[PDB]
């Protein structure tokens, strides 16, 4: 089951409809605001993967959302103040004004390194979905991923408007809505699908198992996910500084309230879509059949599979998921763009041009956009999901970024020798327990993967490998933390009547 006539029709229509509008708004009131930062993490990754992990774990990754208001609090209370009462344009700027332009430098390059990783990986989740529901060749279909996403970004302009992205946000959960009324109303009734749910053993909200290795837990979720969403929405520059553009300080405490609010309801209709895909694959599971390759084609699969007799849905959803992913896409690179012009090529260059910066914006552009389509290349030819392979890929590297300034917020003590050692340390760590992991990946039952039907190495491994992906950032922070307090302490301690009013304690 490919995609039918209508389906590419419908297809077509909007994603020209969407482009069109995309480069002529260009070439030719909190709650605004906190939609656009909700539509700025959710793309079709999040559609593809979340689904996916619901349906292969069960309900308990509920607990995203946990860890997602853990870090929403602690920004509205903590990194939000500083960075509104300072009022310093890029949030690595705070690194100058604590330890010094190395440590800038440092998280600057760090920051855009993670996000063109991710970038790569959200690049590539589209190019995903046109492969598998309209059958081209996955390098057929990066290349039009990509001739899209570059048309958005370079030779149309990025057109990122709050409203277009309170608009994606809107399609995006009533599409899921859609598919999950269809698939209940397929399957019975409500009451049907969770006593289905409830007997194969979906519905497992309480999950408390204190071993690391077992990847989705409540502990995996608040201890694992906060430092996540933290280098995601509290430190990364691309959202502080919608927060510091806000007039007031309680205007951006209540845009993350409402960025709150879309994030839980984006992952609880994705997470009853999953459970729901799943109840339907029953008797009939598609990977176990082999109908499959990865559990990142199952959702497709669904949507081709329930709506085979409205003839054109199935191209709406691929609409809505390439356009509204390649938008983030955008964004992104631009963002990319804009940090290095304007914080390491202005500075150093002082009369360059003004002229001069537009070309070099342009060209920045460009540069990240292509880096980003070899990424998506790449974690095609290597394999994966697209969810698990972005929080990794954020992770591992924006964790230590995430030590660094929870070690200046917290600690006065804590110096330049102590913060850039303790970066290193925590990027070391991070990059070694991913790549170990990647060598010697967990076997399922040790990652607690949940039954199906289709009736119808080294010592370290086993132990440090095989802990849960959500750990990876994590572990990376606080080996930061350990090794910058340690350093500093050791190197010379920074003494608290010699720092600016940066400190978090006033
Ligand atoms: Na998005
Ligand atoms: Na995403």
């Amino acid at each position: 089951a490919t995609f039918g006539a209508w389906d590419y029709g419908v297809f077509a229509t909007m994603l020209l409809v969407s482009t069109g509008i995309g480069l002529w708004v260009g070439l030719a009131a909190a709650v605004p605001v906190g939609l656009s930062l909700a539509a700025s993490f959710m793309s079709a990754v999040q559609v593809l993967g979340v689904p996916a992990e619901a349906a292969r774990y069960g309900l308990k990754f509920l607990w995203m959302c946990a860890g997602q208001l853990l870090n929403s609090l602690l920004t509205a209370f903590l990194f939000l103040p500083i960075f509104y009462r300072l009022g310093l344009t890029s949030t690595y700027q705070y690194l100058e004004l604590r330890f010094s332009r190395a440590v800038r430098l440092c998280g600057t390059l760090q920051y855009l390194v993670a996000t063109m990783l991710y970038t790569g990986i959200v690049i590539y989740a589209p190019a995903l979905i046109l492969n598998q529901v309209t059958g081209l060749d996955i390098w057929a279909s990066l290349l039009s991923t990509g001739i899209i996403c570059t048309l958005y970004t370079t030779v149309g302009g990025m057109k990122a408007v709050v409203w277009t992205d309170v608009f994606q946000v809107v399609v995006m959960l009533v599409g899921f809505w859609v598919i999950l009324a269809r698939g209940v109303i397929l399957l019975g009734g409500p009451r049907n699908v969770l006593s289905l749910a409830q007997q194969h053993s979906r519905i497992n909200l309480m999950d408390f198992d204190p071993d690391p290795r077992s990847r989705y837990t409540f502990w995996t979720f608040i201890v694992g996910g906060t430092p996540f969403w933290l280098s995601m929405y509290g430190v990364n520059q691309a959202q502080v500084q919608r927060y510091v553009a806000c007039h007031t300080e309680g205007k951006a405490k209540l845009a993350l309230l409402v960025n709150q609010l879309g994030l839980f309801l984006i992952v609880a209709s994705a997470a009853c879509c999953g459970i729901v895909m799943f109840v339907y694959y029953k008797d009939c599971d598609p990977l176990l059949t082999g109908r499959i390759s990865a559990p990142d084609q199952y959702m497709p699969l669904l949507v081709l599979d329930i709506f085979e007799d409205l003839p054109g849905v199935p191209g709406l959803f691929l609409a809505c998921a390439y356009s509204g992913t390649l938008s983030t896409a955008s964004t992104s690179i631009n963002a990319m763009a804009a940090v290095t012009v304007e914080d390491l090529i202005k500075p150093r260059m002082p009369g360059l041009a003004p002229r001069k910066l537009v070309f070099i914006s342009k060209g920045l552009s460009f540069i990240y956009g292509s880096a980003c389509l070899t990424v998506a290349a790449l974690s095609s030819l290597l394999g994966g999901g697209v969810l698990q392979g972005s929080f990794t890929v954020m992770g591992v590297i924006s964790g230590p970024l995430l030590g660094a300034f929870t070690l200046g917020m917290l600690l006065p003590a804590c110096n330049t020798p102590g913060v850039l050692s303790g970066l290193a340390a925590g990027l070391a760590v991070s990059l070694w327990v991913a790549v170990g992991a990647t060598l010697y990946p967990p076997g399922e039952q040790t990652m607690g993967v949940l039954p199906t039907s289709a009736a119808g190495r080294p010592a370290l491994a086993d132990t440090f490998y095989a802990i849960s992906y959500l750990y990876y950032g994590a572990l990376g922070t606080l080996t930061t933390m350990l090794c910058g307090a340690l350093i500093s302490y050791l190197t010379g301690p920074t003494k608290r009547s010699s720092l600016g009013p940066g400190l978090l304690w006033w």
